[PDB]
């Protein structure tokens, strides 16, 4: 996406950045804590572009991986 | 049962795995992958036991060491 592409998750993925870590860059880790428990909570983050961000991120990292 | 529980997570977290590990660990990467460009596909997939476990450990790593 236009915010958060390929080569600026390669950056992010070399500088150490974990999903957790990215999670709060974001100011998400609250909402997601909130959304493992209640299923509006969830609806609600998975509409976001925050939420399209992290879990785009974690794919990237999870496919850098072993 | 299949929810979580708090030492299991313990027990994950000593293990060092990673949150993006216990996705791939669910089998989820893909499902996340195809849900990014439907509304629909993106509820469904939040209904799921496997993702709600997924953000609970998101925000206990978070949290711990
Ligand atoms: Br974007
Ligand atoms: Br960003
Ligand atoms: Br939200
Ligand atoms: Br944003
Ligand atoms: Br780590
Ligand atoms: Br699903
Ligand atoms: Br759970």
């Amino acid at each position: 996406g236009p915010a958060l592409n390929t080569e600026k998750m390669k950056t992010m993925l070399k500088a150490g950045m974990t999903v957790d870590d990215y999670a709060a860059k974001l100011k998400l880790t609250d909402k997601i804590a909130a959304a493992a428990n209640s299923a509006r909570a969830m609806e609600k983050l998975g509409e976001t572009l925050k939420m399209k961000k992290l879990l785009r991120y974690l794919n990237y990292v999870a496919e850098h991986t072993a």
